[PDB]
C-alpha cells in the first residue's frame, strides 16, 4: 500500500535560495530532488517550454537510480483540443506511446495523465471522447475534471467500468470548479493539489498556484490519503503550487507526516 509524494516538475528557478540551495546547477536539480530532498515521485510534462526536455531527460535518466518513478500528462492535443474539434486521439496517443513505451518496460512510468480544462464539461458526447482515448491507450491511465459538471454518479461508474484511474483534486473553493472527492475507481488513487488561491481565475501563469498549504488543511488531506491508500496497491500524491517553492514545501511536510 506505499504512497509516493512528490511535485508536478523539479526544474524551477524559484526554487533556488528556497528548496534548493542558491548556488546550485540546473543540471543538478533532479539528483538534489531524489538525493536529498528525498522524493520517490515525480510529474512530468514534456513540452518545448518547459524543463527538462524529453532528451534530456532520458539521457539523465540513465543516471538516476531503479527506485526512481515518474507519471506523466498525455499530449496537450489529447485533453484540450481535439475533443472541441470531434476528432480521434488515436493517432496522437499512439505516436506518445511511442515516445515513452522506453520508460514502461524500464519500469519507470506508475501512470499516465489526462487532466481536461475547465471547459470541457460533462456531455454524452464528452463521455464517448473518454471512450475513445481509453481505446486508444492500453497503459495506466488517470483523469481529473476541471469543471463541476462531472461531479456526478456516472463519471465515477463510467471510470469504474472503463479502469481509469480517478483524480481526487484539491482545487479553490470557488464557482463552477470541481470539488474534492476523496474516491478510488481502480486499484490506485492519484492526488493532486493545486492550492486554493482565491485569484485563480484572474491570475497570471503560475501566480494562479500561488499558494502555501496549512499544516492544518494538509493533515486534514493527509487523513484522507492514509484512509484510501490502504484500499489500493499504491498511491500517487502531487503537490502543484509551485510558484516559488510553496509545493516543494508542502510535499516535504506531507512526506514528513507519512513518515510517521
Amino acid at each position: 500500500h506505499m504512497v509516493y509524494v512528490g511535485t508536478s516538475g523539479f526544474s524551477f528557478e524559484d526554487w533556488k535560495g528556497v528548496v534548493y540551495p542558491e548556488h546550485l546547477k540546473p543540471s543538478q536539480f533532479l539528483k538534489y530532488y531524489w538525493a536529498v530532498l528525498g522524493f520517490r515521485i515525480v510529474e512530468l510534462n514534456f513540452t518545448y517550454y518547459t524543463q527538462p526536455s524529453w532528451r534530456s531527460f532520458v539521457q539523465m535518466l540513465r543516471k538516476t537510480p531503479p527506485d526512481f518513478y515518474f507519471t506523466v500528462k498525455t499530449p496537450g492535443s489529447v485533453t484540450h483540443v481535439l475533443w472541441k474539434e470531434g476528432k480521434d486521439p488515436k493517432e496522437d496517443m499512439e505516436n506518445f506511446t511511442r515516445q515513452i513505451e522506453p520508460l514502461i518496460e524500464e519500469q519507470r512510468l506508475k501512470m499516465t495523465l489526462a487532466q481536461f480544462p475547465f471547459s470541457f464539461k460533462f456531455s454524452r458526447k464528452n463521455v464517448e471522447y473518454l471512450e475513445k482515448l481509453r481505446e486508444s491507450y492500453p497503459y495506466e491511465l488517470a483523469v481529473e475534471f476541471r469543471h463541476y459538471s462531472w461531479d456526478r454518479e456516472e463519471t465515477y461508474e463510467f471510470l469504474r467500468n472503463h479502469g481509469i484511474t480517478f483524480v481526487v483534486v484539491d482545487e479553490p473553493k470557488l464557482p463552477g470548479l470541481f470539488p474534492y472527492r476523496p474516491i478510488t475507481t481502480t486499484d490506485y488513487a492519484y492526488f493532486r493539489f493545486h492550492g486554493r488561491n482565491e485569484r485563480w481565475f484572474e491570475a497570471e501563469g503560475e501566480e494562479r498556484y500561488d499558494y502555501l498549504y496549512s499544516e492544518e488543511e494538509l493533515k486534514t488531506l493527509f487523513e484522507d490519503v492514509v484512509e484510501l491508500s490502504r484500499r489500493v496497491k499504491e498511491t500517487y500524491v502531487f503537490f502543484n503550487n509551485c510558484y516559488k517553492g510553496q509545493a516543494a514545501i508542502n510535499a516535504l511536510q506531507f512526506k514528513k507526516m507519512l513518515e510517521e
